[PDB]
């Protein structure tokens, strides 16, 4: 699909309290279809008592509501999906996850939580590594120049001039709302952002450099260990891309050449 109007879907999101998108996060993030094939109607319910509204006064309980599983067909473009609301969610509040510790199932197998331990320090030793597709420059004082971190300004140049106002907008609303958005990889939220095991890159870290490319990097490993034990990762890339970036391939290339062997000895078998 590409369609999603994501500066709607994250407008209405947005003017939830938090402890009820959490709710329903956690609950379609780690007991997706038990959830789902236990609801009765077109709508999914979630109820929280930090969600009221003030009906003329009174205090009213404000239920948050996501539509079915739609095998495509009805989408609106409005449509809060399971998918789609999985997607804005772990990008709008990967503090609040991190916080809480919400894991998917789905990326708890292929090692999440070890991988994501020392985050800070292993994406620090990564961005500080030679990137072997940049030339050695002669003087030696310029070594910074030959790094995954120069690469990553360069991805981040180029990346910057394929932004799209709608998902521009989403993010310029996540920030006047005070959701943990970021604005580089090598922050410490940044990766949790996948641990609720978004079907595509969320909106608000597109043009991270870097961060559609790490989910990549997990999709990768999903179909690893499925093999070892599905199109984890062609479903990601297809739906990622329809968002309107080109995924870079050579940055899935360092990321499994840095993190593959290790990430193998962590999957849950």
């Amino acid at each position: 699909g590409q369609t999603a109007d994501w500066k709607s879907i994250g407008l209405y999101i947005l003017s939830f309290a938090l402890p009820i998108i959490l709710k329903a996060l956690y609950m379609l993030s780690t007991r997706g279809r038990q959830t789902i094939k236990e609801n009765k109607g077109t709508r999914i319910r979630f109820k929280d008592d930090s969600s009221y509204e003030e009906v003329n006064g009174i205090r009213k309980p404000r239920h948050l509501y996501v539509s079915m599983p739609t095998a495509q067909s009805t989408m609106k473009a409005d449509e809060i999906t399971p998918g789609r609301f999985r997607t804005i969610a772990c990008g709008l509040f990967p503090a609040q996850v991190k916080a809480r510790n919400i894991i998917s199932p789905v990326m708890g197998v292929i090692g999440f939580s070890f991988f994501v331990k020392d985050w800070m320090e292993r994406i620090d030793d990564f961005l500080a590594a030679r990137c072997p597709f940049l030339p050695e420059q002669k003087d030696p004082r310029d070594a910074a120049l030959a790094t995954n971190r120069a690469y990553f300004i360069t991805r981040q140049l180029q990346v910057d001039e394929s932004k799209v106002s709608d998902i521009e907008d989403l993010i310029a609303d996540a920030r006047a709302e005070s959701a943990t958005i970021f604005a580089d990889i090598a922050t410490p939220h940044s990766v949790w952002v996948f641990a609720c095991a978004p079907d595509r890159c969320p909106p608000t870290a597109l043009y991270v450099a870097g961060m559609p490319e790490l989910g990549a990097f997990f999709a990768i490993l999903q179909d690893m260990r499925n093999t070892i034990m599905s199109a984890f990762y062609q479903s990601y890339l297809r739906r990622t891309q329809s968002m309107g970036i080109q995924l870079d391939q050579k940055i899935i290339i360092l990321y499994m050449s840095h993190w593959g062997r290790e990430a193998v000895n962590h999957f849950h078998l």
